[PDB]
């Protein structure tokens, strides 16, 4: 897999974002997690963790997977980094979201999050807490 550049344009939610990508304006839902809607417990907080992540960094790279590269409602499905950092893992570690959603042939990235969500699990963080 490899890194390609994007920008952010706009904080969504926890999983979710809108990043200019090869010039043209997309939402991004984050491959292999699930965090809470706003409107659920820990979901003000997710959102919060991936809009300071996205605003404060000064790269912001997208990675796609060996399968689906877009969903059903036309999100693009990708690892999404900040300055090298990737949101997802950095998610799952906070115990901000859970590794969900994994399909066969996308989940290259799949036993880095669940030792993430196993390490946030034992320390008991938001979510497992
Ligand atoms: C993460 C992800 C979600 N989806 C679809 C599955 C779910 O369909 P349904 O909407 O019918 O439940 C939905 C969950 O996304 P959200 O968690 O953003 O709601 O997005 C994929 O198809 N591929 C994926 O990789
Ligand atoms: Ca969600």
């Amino acid at each position: 897999l490899h890194k390609e550049p994007a920008t952010l344009i706009k904080a969504i939610d926890g999983d979710t974002v809108k990043l200019m990508y090869k010039g043209q304006p997309m939402t991004f839902r984050l491959l292999l997690v699930d965090t809470p809607e706003f409107n659920e417990k820990y979901g003000p907080e997710a959102s919060a963790f991936t809009k300071k992540m996205a605003e404060n960094a000064k790269k912001i790279e997208v990675e796609f997977d060996k399968g689906q590269r877009t969903d059903k409602y036309g999100r693009g499905l990708a690892y999404a980094y900040a300055d090298g950092k990737m949101v997802n893992e950095a998610l799952v570690r906070q115990g901000l979201a859970k590794v969900a959603y994994v399909y066969k042939g996308n989940n290259t990235h799949e036993q880095l999050l669940r030792k993430a969500e196993a390490q946030a699990k034992k320390e008991k963080l938001n979510i497992w807490s």
